[PDB]
């Protein structure tokens, strides 16, 4: 499955979501950031994911309220959906 947020506020994506998002493996993790080096906090990721576990965490952990910005999570199709 493939999860995007809205914004992250600092916790965005790769590596981040892939440990934070949840319980499952997410197969992959788009953020417009950079972490090779930059380190930015913007909002709009996607991922691929379990959902699963996700998708509890997803439902509730996105939209959550940080400083002024929240990174909402959705379920987007698999592979072929």
């Amino acid at each position: 499955y493939t999860a995007f947020l809205g914004n992250l506020p600092y916790d965005v994506t790769e590596e981040s979501i892939k440990e934070f998002f949840r319980g499952l493996n997410i197969s992959a993790v788009r953020l417009p950031r950079e972490p090779s080096n930059p380190e930015r906090l913007k909002g709009f990721g996607y991922a691929e994911f379990e959902d699963l576990d996700s998708l509890l965490s997803a439902l509730s952990l996105n939209e959550e309220s940080l400083g002024n910005r929240r990174i909402r999570v959705d379920v987007a199709d698999q592979a072929q959906d």
